[PDB]
C-alpha cells in the first residue's frame, strides 16, 4: 500500500527550523510529535539526519533508541520456523528503528491487519531520546569560554576558536565575536596586557604578548609592583 | 459508524480557553495536539472556527492548510472514474480539510478498512500552520501604540483607539487604558501641552491642545523659548 | 491479542522525572501525550499512580476523568440485550478508564476489529484533566509561608512545619529550610525578639520568647517605647 | 532496478551542515554536485527541502528550475500517441524537477535502455539555481541593522528585532547580540540619549527616551546647545 | 490462576512516596518488604522502575540482583530434555528476576504446586541490593558544594549547577539555592569579592569579578595588601 501520512516538503522544512531556532529546548519535543506522526520510521530518520551539530546530542538519541530496540527484542520473543507466504517477518528493535528494515517492510507492518505501527513504537522511543537530551545535553557557547585565572592564553585562544567553528552563527557574526568576546573574556592578568596593547593588536601580537603570563618574570613584576605601590 | 473521539464540550471549552488564555504561544501547538487527537475534520474545522480575533493568524493558517492540501493533491492521483459502488471515493485535499467533505464522509474515510486517517493529516496540517503562526505571527497590543516624533497628535489617537478595538480585555479595562496609555504614550512635544492641560481634560480639548504641534508656530515658539533660556 | 505500545521500563521511569522535575508545569502535558501514546488505560493509571504529591491536582484529574466518563455514557446509549459470542461488550466510561475494564479486555477493545483505542479515549480525558491542573492548581511552597501580622508564632510555626512535611525536599534541606526560612519570614514584632534571642535559640525557647507578642503587655511596652521616641 | 547512489545518511547531514556552516558562499556549488551525484530527483529535493532560512534565496532557485523546466519542454516536444507497454512516458520538465513523478518513475528513467539521467539535468538545474543565488542574494545580517540620521527610534529597533528574529544563532547569542548592537548602532542624536539613560536602563525606557528625538522640542533643544557653544 | 497481593494502586504510590520522602534512609528497607509481599516478579520490577533519581544507587541495585541471579543458577543445575508438557521450564536467575520472563510464566511458577515462590526470592535479592544502598550509597546535596581553597571560581559554579540540576526541589527552591548557598559556599578569596561586588551582581558579573583569583596579578595584590597591614 502507501503511507498516507509521510512527511510532506513543509513539514521537513518545519523540523529542521524547530531544530536551528529552538536547538533542544523542551518545545522541540512537542514538535518532533506533531511533525512526525503517521510517518514511517525511514521519514523519522530522515528528521534525525537533518540535525546539524549537536553530534553529542544525537548520539545520546542514538543511545536511548538502541536501549528501546534491546527492550522491545526483550518483550518479543523470537519465532523460528518457516513464516507463511502471506505473512511477513515479525519486527525487531533494528526493524521499528528502521537500521535493518526496507521502507516496504515498514508500510507493510503500518498497513497490515492486524497493524504494527512502527513508526508511532519509533516515535516513542525517539522522544525518549529527546527528552534525555533536554534534560542532560548543553550545547557549547561561545559566551561561555573564559580563561582561567592560570590558564595561558594560548589554551585559552585555542578552546575559544574550537568553540567558535562549533559555533552556529553566519562568518560575519563569527568575525564580529571574535573581535567583541576574545579580549573581553580573557583573565585579568592577560586583559591589562591586552589592553594595553591597542584596540589594532593582531593574535599573533596579541599572543606574544601574553605569552609570558605566569612566568617568573612576569610574577616577580607584577609582585613588585604591587610592593610598590604598597609602599608608596 | 461513529466516531469513538469526537470532541466532547469540555475539549471544545479547553481549546477555547487555551487560545483565548494563551493566544498564539508555542502551548498551544501540544494542546490542539492533544485536543484534537481521533476527532474528525469537522470537529478540527468547528476548533478553529472558536479563535476570536486574530484574523491574520487564521489567514495564515488557512494559506498552509491550502498548501498542504496542494501536496496531498500532487502526491495522490486522481482515479479513473469507476469507482466501486461498494467503495467511496478517495479523499482529495479539500475533503482532508472538510471544505468539500460532509461528516458522513470523513467518518467513512476514518472507518474504513484500511482506513483513512483523515482527522489526523489534517490536524498536522494545522499544526504546520500553528507552527507558522507561533513563528512569525505578533498579536497588536495596545501597549506598544506610541507617538512618532513626528506624527500628529490625531493621527496617534486613531491608531490607540483602533488598537484598543482589536484589544482583547473588556470594557473597563478599555476605559482604564484610555484614561492611562493615550497621554503616557505621547511623544514629548504632545506630553507636555497634554499634562499642562490637565487631568479633566476630554478627548476634543486634548486633540485641540495638540492640533498645531509640529507646526510654524508651535516650532517657533519652543525655538524661542530654548533661545530664551540660551540667552538668559 | 498483544498490544506493541505498553509502556517500557525507562518510559515509566521518564514519566516519573518528568512529574518530579517538573510538577505541574506546561511541559507535563506534551510528556504524557507523548510517553503515554498507544497504550492501554492500565499502562495510563500506573503512570497516574506513580506520581507522588500533589494530592489536590490528581483529585482535580480524577474529577475531570469522572466528568469525560459522564460525558462518554450520555453519548454511548447502553444497549440492552446479550451480546454476541463473537463480540464483546461495548466500553462503558468506568472501562476506558480502567476503573471497571480488566487489562484482556482493555486489549480485546483495542484490537478489535473495528478497534476502540480505549487508551487514546482515556488519553484524552487525562490532558484535560492535567490542562486544569496547570491551569487552576498551584502547589504549596514553603517559601510562601509567612507570618500575618497578627498571627500567632506558634500558628506561623505549625503552618511552617505543616508546609514542609508537604515540601518535597531531602531531610538536609528540609532542616537547612526550617535553619533559614522559619525566622526570616516571621513577621517583624516577632522578627526582632527571635534576633535579639540569638543565633543558638531552639524553636522552644523562640516560641516561648514571641508568646506573648500581641498581648496586653506587649503592646503596652512597644508603645511605651514609642512614645519614648517621640517625647525624647 | 534500484539506485545505488541515494544519498546515505551522512551525505544528507553533510550538505545540512553545508548549507548552515557557509550559507550560500560559492563552495556550496561543488559541495552540492559531489554530495548529489547520482542520486534521484526525490533525493535532491530531500537535500533542497532541509534548507532552513534563505527563503528568498529558495524561491530564487525555483524560478531558476521552472524556467529550466520550461526550456526543457520547449526542447521536447510532446509526442500524442499511447505509450508502448513495455515503454514509458517521456519525461517532462516538471517529471525531472521531481515535481510530477514519483520516486518509481524516476528510477524507471534512470535505469532505462537507453537511461534518462533525470537525477544529472535536475543537478544542472539546481545548479544553475545555486549559481544565481550566489551571484545575486544577500543574506539579512543583524550586524548590517543600523539606525538612519532621520530615522525613528521605534522603526530601527523594529528592524532590529525582526532581522534578529531571523538571524541564524542561539537564543543567548541572539540576547547578546541585542545588549551589545541595538545601542552600539543607533545614530548619534538618539545614541547619546541612550548613554546619558545608563546601562540598566530597559528596552522601554531607552523608547520612550528618543520618542522625541526628531520632533520640534528636541531639534529646539540640539540647535539651542550648539548656539550656547557658538555663542559662548 | 490469578496473584492475589499484586500491588495495588495505594501501595505502588506508598513506595513512591517512600523513595521521595526517605530517599535510602534504612526504612526503605522494612517499607519495601511490607509493600511488596506477594507480589510478583513483574510489580517488584514496576515498583523499581518508579524511582526517580540515585542511578548510581538503582546501579548498584542491579549489579547485586545480578549476582544474586548468578548465585541461583550456580546453585540450580540446567536440566535438558523435554520439559512434561503438564509441566514447565523451571525458572532460572533472569527469570526471578523478570528479565527473561514474563507475567504469566512467574504467576505460573508462583501459583504451581510445589510452588516456585519467584516473587519472594527476587524480594530477597532486591532486599540485599537496598542493604548495599543504604550502606554505601551517599546521595549528592547541594548543601555540600563548596569551593576548594584552590578552585576557580567557574568550575565550582558548574560543580554547583550540576548538583543543582540533580537536586530533588522545586524550581523556586532551586532558584532560592542558587541565591542563598553560591556565594555562601564560595571560598574565602572569592567571598571577599563577592561581597564586594553587591547584593545584584549577576552570575556573569560574578563570574568576572572572580575570573583572576589565584592569578599572578590578584596574588601580588593580596600579598601587598597583607604587607602593608604589616608594615602598618
Ligand atoms: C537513506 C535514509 C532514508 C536513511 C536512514 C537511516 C536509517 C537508520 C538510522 C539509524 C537509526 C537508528 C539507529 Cl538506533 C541507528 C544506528 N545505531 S548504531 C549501529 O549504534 O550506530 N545506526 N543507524 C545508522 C544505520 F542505520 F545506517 F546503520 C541508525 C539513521 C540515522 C538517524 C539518526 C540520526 C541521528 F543523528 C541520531 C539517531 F539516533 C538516529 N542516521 C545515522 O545514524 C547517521 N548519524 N549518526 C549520528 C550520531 F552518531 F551522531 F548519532 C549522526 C548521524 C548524522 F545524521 F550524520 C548526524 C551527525 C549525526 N538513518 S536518509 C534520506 O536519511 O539518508
Ligand atoms: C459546519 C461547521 C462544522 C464547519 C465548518 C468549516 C469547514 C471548512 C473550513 C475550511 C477549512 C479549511 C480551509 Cl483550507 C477552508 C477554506 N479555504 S479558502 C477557499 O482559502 O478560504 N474555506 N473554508 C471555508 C469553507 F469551507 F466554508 F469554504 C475552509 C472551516 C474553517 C475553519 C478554519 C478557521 C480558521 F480561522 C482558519 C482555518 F484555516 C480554518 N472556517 C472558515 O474558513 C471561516 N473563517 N475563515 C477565517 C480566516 F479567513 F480568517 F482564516 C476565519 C473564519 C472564522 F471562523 F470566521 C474566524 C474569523 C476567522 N469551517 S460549523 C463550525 O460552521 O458549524
Ligand atoms: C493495579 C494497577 C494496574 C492499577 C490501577 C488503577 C485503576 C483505576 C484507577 C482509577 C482511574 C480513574 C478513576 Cl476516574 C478512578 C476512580 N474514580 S473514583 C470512584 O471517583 O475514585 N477510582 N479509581 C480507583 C479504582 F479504580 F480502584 F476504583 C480510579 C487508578 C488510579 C489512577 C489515578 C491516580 C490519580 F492520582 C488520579 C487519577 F485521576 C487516577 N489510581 C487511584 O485511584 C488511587 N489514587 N487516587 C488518588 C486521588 F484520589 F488523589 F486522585 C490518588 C491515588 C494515588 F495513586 F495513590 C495517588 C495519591 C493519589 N489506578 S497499578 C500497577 O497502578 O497499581
Ligand atoms: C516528500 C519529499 C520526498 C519531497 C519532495 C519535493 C518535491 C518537489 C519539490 C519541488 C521541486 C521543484 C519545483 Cl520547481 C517545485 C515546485 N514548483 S512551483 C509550482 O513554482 O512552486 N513546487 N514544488 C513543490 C511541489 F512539488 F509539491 F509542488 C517543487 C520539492 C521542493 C524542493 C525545493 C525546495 C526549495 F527550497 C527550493 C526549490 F526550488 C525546491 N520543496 C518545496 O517546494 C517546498 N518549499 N518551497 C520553498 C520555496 F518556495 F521557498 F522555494 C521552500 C520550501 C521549503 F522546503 F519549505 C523551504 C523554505 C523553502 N520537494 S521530502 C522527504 O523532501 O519532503
Ligand atoms: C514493562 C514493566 C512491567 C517492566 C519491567 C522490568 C523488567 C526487568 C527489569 C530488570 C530487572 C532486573 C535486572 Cl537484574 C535487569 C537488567 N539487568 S542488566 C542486563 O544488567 O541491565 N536489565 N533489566 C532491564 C530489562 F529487563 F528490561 F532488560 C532488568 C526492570 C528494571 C527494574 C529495575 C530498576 C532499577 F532502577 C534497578 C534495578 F535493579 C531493577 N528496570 C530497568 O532495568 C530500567 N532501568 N535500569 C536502571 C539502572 F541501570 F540505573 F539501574 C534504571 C532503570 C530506570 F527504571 F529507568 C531508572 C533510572 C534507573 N524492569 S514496567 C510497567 O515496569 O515498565
Ligand atoms: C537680533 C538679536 C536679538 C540677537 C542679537 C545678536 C544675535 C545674538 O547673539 O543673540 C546674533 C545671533 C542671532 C542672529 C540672534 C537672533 C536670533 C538668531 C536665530 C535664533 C534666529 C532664528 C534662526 O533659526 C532658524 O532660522 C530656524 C532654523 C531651524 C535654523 C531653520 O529655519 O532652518 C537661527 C539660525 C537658529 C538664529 C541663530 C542666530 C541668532 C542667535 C541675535
Ligand atoms: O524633516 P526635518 O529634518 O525634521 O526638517 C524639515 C525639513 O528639513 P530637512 O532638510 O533637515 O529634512 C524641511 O526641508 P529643508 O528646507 O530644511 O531642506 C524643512 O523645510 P521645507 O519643508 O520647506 O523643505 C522643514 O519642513 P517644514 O516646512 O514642514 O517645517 C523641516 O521641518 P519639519 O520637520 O516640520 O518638516
Amino acid at each position: 500500500q502507501m503511507v498516507h501520512q509521510a512527511i510532506s516538503p513543509r513539514t521537513l522544512n518545519a523540523w529542521v527550523k524547530v531544530v536551528e531556532e529552538k536547538a533542544f529546548s523542551p518545545e522541540v519535543i512537542p514538535m518532533f510529535s506533531a511533525l512526525s506522526e503517521g510517518a514511517t520510521p525511514q521519514d523519522l530518520n530522515t528528521m534525525l539526519n537533518t540535525v546539524g551539530g549537536h553530534q553529542a546530542a544525537m548520539q545520546m538519541l542514538k543511545e536511548t533508541i538502541n536501549e528501546e530496540a534491546a527492550e522491545w527484542d526483550r518483550v518479543h520473543p523470537v519465532h523460528a520456523g518457516p513464516i507463511a507466504p502471506g505473512q511477513m517477518r515479525e519486527p525487531r528493535g533494528s526493524d521499528i528503528a528502521g537500521t535493518t528494515s526496507t521502507l516496504q517492510e515498514q508500510i507493510g507492518w503500518m498497513t497490515n491487519n492486524p497493524p504494527i505501527p512502527v513508526g508511532e513504537i519509533y516515535k516513542r522511543w525517539i522522544i525518549l531520546g529527546l527528552n534525555k537530551i533536554v534534560r542532560m545535553y548543553s550545547p557549547t557557547s561561545i559566551l561561555d569560554i573564559r580563561q582561567g585565572p592560570k590558564e595561558p592564553f594560548r589554551d585559552y585562544v585555542d578552546r575559544f576558536y574550537k568553540t567558535l567553528r562549533a559555533e552556529q552563527a553566519s562568518q560575519e557574526v563569527k568575525n564580529w565575536m571574535t573581535e567583541t568576546l576574545l579580549v573581553q573574556n580573557a583573565n585579568p592578568d592577560c586583559k591589562t596586557i591586552l589592553k594595553a596593547l591597542g584596540p589594532a593588536a593582531t593574535l599573533e601580537e596579541m599572543m606574544t604578548a601574553c605569552q609570558g603570563v605566569g612566568g617568573p618574570g612576569h610574577k616577580a613584576r607584577v609582585l613588585a609592583e604591587a610592593m610598590s605601590q604598597v609602599i608608596n
